[PDB]
């Protein structure tokens, strides 16, 4: 045994494995507004050596040594990260060391707040993540939600848009020493100038999480959150495109006569280590670094302009076959799809178009409250890195239509929710106009290029 | 833009750098005790197409659709979980989701305790982890610190040993929700039936952190913790060998007049992981920590841990026969820790010294050393060397290397006073600098000729 | 010695500031809406020898012995207290050992809430007491806000009143376990059906906090928040006119077919004693007891009602001489003037009140935020129990208008607050005309009745 | 309706209770180690005027006008507070304002402490008060335990005495911020200067509780805990003999390189006691504490105080040479903890049928019984009686009427087995009943001849 021996021979059930997920991706339409494709060149460093190191503490200040090429890893990522967003290294600092965006978050809290100490975030099905704070009615559910107090804020449903007076409203009573700013489900531009208002008036933090819009601040194509918030959590996947990481900026420099200094840096890069995380993965590190480049490249500030116009042509074709738009439309990467109107919730019309290769994923739409939301988040990102362009995105909203239409006469032909799926897999025509369609689906989607390796 | 293009003509900084650092691990001797080096099948793993699916939730019961294939995956990995350590599916349920070693504990603290509840673990310089619970005298480190109430219960500075009696003492008084097993720098097994018994009369939970000794234990090669606890922790890597990520064990079915009083561990472990701390799984590490686990289940790897524990041995016999003390005498496990207090020189002279030879160790603070930036000896460990096939007569080669670099280091320290002095004289004197690149030529010669798992370049 | 000697006798300074202290209140107008004068039989029993008696625990489960009459004593305040507020024996129980409103408030906190529960109360600023939670933008103030997470409900400033519908909106976003129904500042009817209404709504407790108006309760002269309240927490002075202690009431009985019953009995009792409280004070138990007797009387329905043709009269005289009133009357026993039309802030006029006797304080008027506040709170309680009335009242507007037309020439006469106080002090002219109304208020006062004893 | 008529007027039914309470009190035997009588002139100002006045805030700044003579009173309070204790107003303050004994604790928590601190106290069957801390194994049961973290050092169960030894051991892990030097159920001093040093390790502040024994401090009697602690909290009444009342000791002015560094005590205290947890002040009970601090300065109560430790020692000797054991062996303070262990009674079965026979006292869990339903002996104090004018002689007659009772005891448990059967057997056995009524007789007749301080009829 030398630890060399290939997947393909080692281990044959998980080479199966891997081998069945990469055709499910190239033969899908992923419409998943958070699912991206990562490139080939990233994935040869995810899986590198960069896993056999262990590199507690930071560049310079290891707790072992050998650090000596990670720390330049490191480094190098960080500086990538900085130079990916336009950042100053004298008023910006960045840790590369999350494993992910919720570690990120809770980094932050940890670094910034003392358990217990209030968070406002918009509310999660408003739009907004777990880690920005979540309770039912009955159960605290986010790790946010049980080491702070949070409380959310909402929506104006007459606009489908972040009702910042309410917020203003809100934070005045409830004192927040911490408010987010960033969505999971959200087709606009979040006002940060106003954001940054309500903190400055609260005596709180603005916390800008850009997981879903990161690779569109990269390339300049939408506003930065940078020139309003005080600290920016993103992941480094989603419109990112690179392995799953996060990242957390903060600001560093100068915030009687005295100049009074920022003192983020600090207690952010304690909270991830010592106080949370353990031995950072550089393996993730190292290939987060490699889409950070990709990300300052020409063709990143192309791809991401794709997204928009892929997203826009995808939400236009929608209004025109007589689908509701959250909001109306959309400013970013993704398309909120209310399809009440239309006659169906958003639950089947998840199942209908799983079974045809369509991943999406319901959404709760502004009044509605459901194991039958009422509405489809559909996003660009992971398509329009398979060279995607806008005709295509039209004719994904027609493979849809004939989804949705198929979901409308099962509606009728069932009662609840369990007949409805029930009745796609036993009922004969059923079945068959599923795999008509289904089949019209993968053909569509393989003749598309796919990022990554060719295999697995 | 296809993103088909390789790393070397995409990035050929970046893909220097991983050669570099693939170099470095070829050229050294690695003796950190959580080091290894992972198998290629894992690594291919690793860097797969997974990393492109989100699969919140749990098999069965995920949030978005199209995770059919993930759904065997994460199914298949807590399946290899159970059978490498020998588990009964009845009696024991796993989740593969954590992201590392120290999500894992924190997962369990959340699922298990309420804020500010009561935490007792190993001390921190007495061999404990930080995720532990580690406070200073001036701040509250680990965030397990924060979020929960923790004090440490130390060693016997007599013995070296986890103080068993002063733990059952200590809890009596303290009344913790939840006793911590586990070590990151201890040489000896822990008395998980001793821990057991002070844990079912405090009325505590038994919690057993089996990362450095995750191997040892699936190899059936030291006694296994699953008999006493009820919740078992782990990283994927370390004496597993597999890429970084975390385990959470937990028993399922029946604890125990009336009825089936049932185990209600699985629940609020699982909710803690997702939706509570976690975000998106990391299918891509989940696949790498199955494709090793199938490894662990496999005869190689019991001849592979019995082979770690006989470097461990014939390291710390190596070592005592040549002018060193070991705490706790000798070792039971896969790594000796060294007191280089009788040789007059400390443990962070020694791995400054080492590292510069390629020689990676790391400080740790040894029962008797009040000072702990000048701590007492060396953590050394076998499973990094050991997956490189050393077997015994390599090792005791590599205690000469040692020993030829602490006494670099005990002529340089003669020579200066403090640290930094001393750190300096190691760069500039051409003398010392000249033994220094002589020793570091053959240890780069020695190590290089040995095989390294996973690929040849990266 | 034998410790029967008497205090003139034992202690010569101590009594002569018991006498000065008695007649600063028998020639002072005692307008603190939360002052009373206590009768004699009360302080005799709160002067006796039940303060050597310690009885932890409750009757017939002391933890000691002879607590045999002390139960007995203990019983009897319960229920003349359920008697007091027309309550059911069946469906309310009740506890006598609160040291005071405070330490009644935070036994019922104590007793449901867990350490950082949410609390909602009426703002400080607003009415609200200290106890419902309050937090400056700085630091936590009240206790209520450290051991739990308070969030204040505000006034309407536009009608002075609370703003039942904001409470409702913020209650939902809130999530409070426990909302508190009860004032210091307020002339109004607490609206206690739309805040049970509020409370069932999002699963909180409402406890009605009704120290300022218990005694116009126990005469059944304005509606009973018993009727819609799980918790009633009060002093058993203030209007109850006894001694300073508390009591908590609760509720008992009855809260697929199976009935859940209520569960407040054992909790708030735990939380009294052993958890928070040590020894009661039995003497103060008995004093109550004789004033819970006192108000089931006829003579305490006249003078509850009294109380509040007092309040009406003094408002409407306020009126009548150009003074704003906050949510323009009372139905209660309490007037809050505002000031600021007429010129002056409450902090002069409570000081230049207080140089002629007439004891008032400021108060903060809606839409005001301070060091000079812009009302004066007003009570009638206190000299209503020295059997003024309507046309006494209304001589006791005349001596407030002489006295704030002092203060307005004191205010051009002055710059800062602090120049102010020192000009009433040192100027000849202006410490004439206040020896000249203080010696008219005295002696005024003198002539009525005093409660108490005649010595001290 | 003036409000000025007579409370035997106004009020029979409780008139009649007030008189039938000041009956049990001269009739009786109080032997509860924290009772007293209060002087007639502390109840004077107890029911006096001043319990009108609304006075929140504290002199100088407070929150309603007209508060001058209260201001005057509360300020002579705090002087008499310092004087009866032989501090300098320049190194202590005091805060008069605590509603009790416990009130007067949580709030020097509070003020110090942030939620969840860390706290030691003596655990409550080793003699601690509630206050101190107390979580049983399945309920926090003092507030002190909710809103803090307390583990409790215990007695060391060979000698009766506080193991000094294990609380610096258990210190030093634990890490509290807060350790209480105080006493409900102990008979001997406290090596404040000892726990001083355990505070002064682990950085702790020293809180001394001396509620049981502030009138032997203020008379100079027993040793002063105010040269060692930092804060010092008291009730007023038990040997103060004063209205039911707390105080706040805290230490201003300078702490100690630099400059001034100050003592931040006072601003912390008053805060906490005022928004923070109580409302308005009981000025009457301020008043009455003040005249009876004004009662400890004077040299009757040097007298008095040193009378409470004479009758102490004559109640333990007296109990020795009649077949008791006395744990921690006698008594340096104003009570004495009886082990009826060795003699076959237990203190629940005691303390009935000695309540029954008009002798008051209290069970108390002694080092040995695990069973705490059936405790081991009972505490009985002296500064009760004492205030009676008793001397040795009159305490030896006591102790003979106690054994008298015990006796009783003997020969009704003999008959029976179970608790309820026991207390059911004292009331309808004629035999037994009468036998009870007689030494119920003689006791009445023995405590009614002595005086009793306060008013004649209630
Ligand atoms: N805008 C937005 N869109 C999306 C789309 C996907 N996500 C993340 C998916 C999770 C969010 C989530 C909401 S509710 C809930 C939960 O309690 N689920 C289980 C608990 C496990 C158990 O009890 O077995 C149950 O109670 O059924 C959750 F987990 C988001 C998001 O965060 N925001
Ligand atoms: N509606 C209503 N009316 C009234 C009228 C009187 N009261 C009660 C009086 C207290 C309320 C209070 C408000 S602010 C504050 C405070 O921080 N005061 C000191 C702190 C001490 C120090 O720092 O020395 C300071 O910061 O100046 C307070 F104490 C009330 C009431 O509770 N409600
Ligand atoms: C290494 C280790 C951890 C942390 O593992 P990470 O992957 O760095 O988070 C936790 N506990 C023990 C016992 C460990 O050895
Ligand atoms: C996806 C997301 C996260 C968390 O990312 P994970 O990798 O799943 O931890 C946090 N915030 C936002 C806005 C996100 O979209
Ligand atoms: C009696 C006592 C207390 C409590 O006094 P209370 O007036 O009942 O609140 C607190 N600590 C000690 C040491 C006591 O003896
Ligand atoms: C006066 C009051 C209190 C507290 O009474 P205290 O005796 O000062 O503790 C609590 N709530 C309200 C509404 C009050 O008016």
């Amino acid at each position: 045994w030398t630890g060399q021996e290939s997947l393909s021979d080692s281990d044959p059930e998980m080479w199966e494995l891997l081998q069945r997920e990469k055709d499910r991706q190239c033969r899908g339409l992923e419409l998943i507004a958070s699912e991206n494709f990562c490139s080939r060149a990233a994935l040869e460093a995810l899986g590198s050596c960069l896993n056999n190191k262990y590199s507690e503490g930071y560049p310079g200040k290891r707790f072992y040594g050998g650090a000596e090429v990670v720390d330049e890893i490191e480094l190098l990522c960080q500086r990538r990260a900085l130079e990916a967003f336009d950042l100053d290294p004298a008023q910006w600092g960045v840790n590369v060391q999350p494993y992910s965006g919720s570690p990120a978050n809770l980094a932050v809290y940890t670094a910034l707040l003392q358990p217990h100490d209030r968070i406002m975030g918009l509310d999660l099905p408003d739009g907004g993540h777990l880690t920005h704070g979540y309770m039912s009615d009955v159960k605290r559910i986010s790790a946010t939600s049980i080491f702070f107090e949070s409380m959310p804020y909402k929506l104006n449903p007459k606009t489908g848009l972040i009702d910042y007076n309410q917020l203003a409203l809100t934070a005045r009573l409830f004192r927040p020493r911490l408010i987010i700013a960033g969505t999971s489900a959200y087709a606009r531009l979040i006002d940060y100038a106003r954001m940054r208002e309500v903190c400055d008036e609260v005596k709180a933090h603005l916390l800008a999480d850009m997981a879903h819009i990161s690779g569109l601040v990269a390339a300049k194509v939408i506003p930065s959150p940078f020139k309003h918030a005080d600290i920016v959590t993103t992941t480094t996947h989603k419109t990112l495109r690179g392995a799953r990481s996060g990242l957390i900026f903060y600001r560093k420099g100068v915030k009687t006569g005295r100049e009074i200094p920022y003192t983020f840096e600090d207690r952010i890069n304690f909270a991830v280590f010592p106080s949370l995380q353990g031995g950072p993965h550089n393996h993730a590190i190292a290939a987060v670094a490699v889409a950070l480049k990709q990300a300052c490249t020409p063709m990143f500030r192309e791809y991401s302009l794709q997204v928009l116009k892929n997203a826009r042509a995808m939400a236009d074709a929608l209004l025109e076959r007589g689908y509701s738009l959250v909001s109306g439309g959309t400013d970013n990467h993704l398309v909120l799809v209310d399809l009440r109107p239309k006659g169906l919730d958003g639950a089947r019309a998840e199942r209908v178009l799983e079974l045809v290769s369509i991943t999406a994923n319901k959404n709760t739409c502004p009044g509605d409250r459901a194991i039958t939301p009422g509405g489809l988040r559909l996003g660009a990102p992971a398509l329009t890195s398979r060279q995607f362009r806008e005709d295509d995105f039209r004719r994904v909203v027609d493979f849809i239509d004939e989804g949705v239409n198929i979901g409308l006469e099962v509606k009728s032909k069932t009662a609840k929710l369990q007949d409805f799926k029930s009745f796609l897999l036993k009922d004969s025509e059923t079945s068959q106009r599923l795999a008509n369609l289904r089949q019209r689906v993968e053909q569509f989607a393989r003749a598309f290029p796919m990022p990554g390796f060719d295999e697995h």
